[PDB]
């Protein structure tokens, strides 16, 4: 019993950390096989940064310009190339401590670890969620650049982030591995929209089935609602509508405690029309939405 | 910026974590050079466990008893004692992942991060405190028993904790690596009171001066206090009283903000007695005591 924000074991990933240095600019990189994954913006200096034309700083930079250090041995340089926001760094030697993986790109509302780096080092590990904006609340400072989100199927490690930047809001901005951003973003200092956020529905309702399963259940009520009801409700609180493809996934969580998700939408909806009354739920003053209906089966069963 | 709940990398933990089997049981061990250290109940069967002679059972068990496995490879064991609550079992073998290491006994309000294990596989890892009732709240299941908590020092890992048991209320217990129980707590299947539990006055304060430091300034007040009056209204809520000891604790975070540790006291008093009036203090609707000053600064700076 208990429920934590509980993040990915981080040793795999950690394994395939570097430090890239451009000029003056350091970052960090992913090291998989025989590439080096980072953000383009290393190649940028503070000023460029303003309006930076990436295929002109680019084409001033040589391989022998591009440090790459993994611990205290460094990486010899024998191709670069930029796709989309990343560039890819080809070294002359395999990362030995590879790990079975895959890029992917994860939809809003998914969740996944990040191990976050400064210099090429590990500093701490912690679990977030791409917002429904596609920006995620994160905690890094400068130098945090290019530390990378990722999800662990078993021994395979699916990276779905790399940090890229710190909007003047305080909320983050990253790519996929194909450096790609996720939202609107550019890699430019300008101040960018993130847009309207929402809270994530099915994750509100994953983590209050993991309440009740971990023993809070002063919540639940004599209620049920339908999805039409329930969307109303959501609508008015900033919540994403409610679908029979969210209802489906969260099917397991409704057969382990018994109660039918619209159920357990009618006393979400009470929680959203009368707040919690100066109680708490799993320990938290708030409607949680960082937990999917996978992470809430998972913690609760023990999956390694 | 932006302040998460961030754990330490786990690396290098999961690489000592292995399996024990002894008999019909099945829990993790912590393997360091040449010892596997694992709570000492993996040799009581579910009937043992009501009222267990530890000495008794053990003396029915040879060194071919207690199975552990590192991955796939068996490790042969040449040796085991009983130390307190923990049982040590001499390997043939030393660990050729040993991080360096150092065995501490936490004081009660630090924090640690744990690496939830079964059957010798990492699943999972969360930041926690060690509550002033000596109990962790934490995420554990059946065969969790013998996954570790830690903090990390650069390229040392301190381990703190190792899980136990659950209590029937839901909290965790454990014992540091000598084997000694935090709180009252015996290893036996039988109810026990862990205590009064209070909130951790400066770790709440340091939160708050995180939250200054991140951009959450409107529980900022124009009010000071003294230590005296601080404290009754810390009777009154339940939280340990603020000492010296405390307040110089809290010296960086005060020199970062410029705000001195009582008038930080006045917002919480402020807090304590008027509520949060539906706002939130970095995304939280209740005053979070899961951080140290250390913490926050570690955090805020970039330590890897
Ligand atoms: O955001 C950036 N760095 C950071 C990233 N995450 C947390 C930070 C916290 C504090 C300071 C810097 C941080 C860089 C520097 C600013 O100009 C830009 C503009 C665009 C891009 Cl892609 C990156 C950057
Ligand atoms: O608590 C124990 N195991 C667990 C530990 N953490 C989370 C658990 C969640 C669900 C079920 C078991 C869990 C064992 C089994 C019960 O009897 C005792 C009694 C004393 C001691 Cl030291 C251990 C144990």
């Amino acid at each position: 019993s208990g429920f934590r924000k509980m993040a990915f074991p981080s040793g795999k990933v950690e394994g395939c950390m570097v430090q890239v240095t451009c000029g003056t600019t350091t970052l960090n990189g992913l090291w998989l096989d025989d590439v080096v994954y980072c953000p383009r913006h290393v190649i940028c200096t503070s000023e460029d940064m303003l309006n930076p034309n990436y295929e002109d700083l680019l084409i001033r930079k040589s391989n022998h310009n591009f440090l790459v250090q993994a611990g205290n041995v460094q990486l010899r340089v024998i191709g670069h190339s930029m796709q989309n926001c990343v560039l890819k760094l080809k070294v002359d030697t395999a990362n030995p401590k590879t790990p079975k993986y895959k890029f992917v790109r994860i939809q809003p509302g998914q969740t996944f670890s990040v191990l976050a780096c400064y210099n090429g080092s590990p500093s701490g590990v912690y679990q977030c969620a791409m917002r429904p904006n596609f920006t995620i609340k994160g905690s890094f400072l400068n130098g945090s650049c290019g530390s990378v989100g990722f999800n662990i199927d078993y021994d395979c490690v699916s990276f779905c982030y790399m940090h890229h930047m710190e909007l003047p809001t305080g909320v983050h901005a990253g790519t996929d591995l194909e450096g790609n951003f996720y939202g609107p973003f550019v890699d430019r200092q300008t101040a960018q929209a993130a847009g309207t956020d929402t809270t994530i529905t099915v994750n509100v309702l994953a983590w209050l089935y993991a309440a009740v399963i971990n023993g809070d259940r002063w919540f639940l009520n004599r209620f049920t609602t339908t999805l039409n009801d329930f969307n109303l409700v959501a609508m008015k609180y900033n919540y994403e509508p409610l679908t029979q493809d969210h209802v489906d996934i969260l099917g397991p969580l409704s057969a382990q405690t018994g109660i039918a998700v619209l159920d357990m939408c009618a006393s979400l909806k009470e929680l959203l029309q009368n707040g919690m009354n100066g109680r708490t739920i799993l320990g938290s003053a708030l409607l949680e939405d960082e937990f999917t209906p996978f992470d809430v089966v998972r913690q609760c069963s023990g999956v390694t």
